[PDB]
């Protein structure tokens, strides 16, 4: 098939795989129960991403959606990855600041809406309606980020500075990275079709790897994970 974006797909597979392994290797040596909690969640995240980059590298997770007078190439495997990796990353942040169950439930629930409406949008055939779903998915994301910035940060204040300072770094990387996804979608293949798929795949790989392995490295090399 030889598509232009495959090299970016091979590179995402490689980074996710390696990252996952190292997390698994480091996770199975630790004995602290709480540290175990965090290690298992954080290793699972790039492990799911790896299997999906792999499938996409191999020709799966792609569909031609008609709109704008074109047969548009939409990588839906992406949302199958994010459906489970985005709430797991949220879970990691919540366990860190001892968020309440209702908060977690409501954050995981807003995240299901975001990915769900996002995919519906990336699958929608009436061009302008693609942006209506996109708009709702983004409002869901702004809800989640509001909660991470205003709620959590506040709770990380009952924690010790080492823990509060690790959370603020992960919160910052998360707000910066997640903010970028909706803009990539908008000017890329699912949206305006301004940025081509190969470049678009590159941006998504950089955001995904940063948000999973980048995030994981920061979290797991910290002392805040300990019970
Ligand atoms: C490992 C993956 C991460 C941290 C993915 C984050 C993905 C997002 C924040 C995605 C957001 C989207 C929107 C706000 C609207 C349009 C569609 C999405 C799903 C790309």
């Amino acid at each position: 098939t030889g598509r232009p974006e495959w090299i970016w797909l091979a590179l995402g597979t490689a980074l996710m795989g390696l990252g996952s392994l190292y997390f698994l290797v480091k996770g199975m040596g630790v004995s602290d129960p709480d540290a175990k909690k965090f290690y298992a969640i954080t290793t699972l995240v790039p492990a799911i991403a790896f299997t999906m980059y792999l499938s996409m590298l191999l020709g799966y997770g792609l569909t031609m959606v008609p709109f704008g007078g074109e047969q548009n190439p939409i990588y839906w495997a992406r949302y199958a990855d994010w459906l489970f990796t985005t709430p797991l990353l949220l879970l990691d942040l919540a366990l860190l600041v001892d968020a309440d169950q209702g908060t977690i439930l409501a954050l995981v629930g807003a995240d299901g809406i975001m990915i769900g409406t996002g995919l519906v949008g990336a699958l929608t055939k009436v061009y302008s309606y693609r942006f209506v779903w996109w708009a709702i998915s983004t409002a869901a994301m702004l809800y989640i980020l509001y909660v991470l910035f205003f709620g959590f940060t506040s709770k990380a204040e009952s924690m010790r500075p080492e823990v509060a300072s690790t959370f603020k770094v992960l919160r910052n990387v998360t707000v910066v990275l997640w903010s970028a996804y909706p803009v990539v979608w908008l000017i890329g293949s699912e949206g305006a079709g301004i940025v081509p798929l190969n470049i678009e795949t590159l941006l998504f790989m950089v955001l995904d790897v940063s948000a999973k392995v980048g995030f994981g490295l920061i979290l797991l090399r910290s002392r805040a994970i300990f019970g």
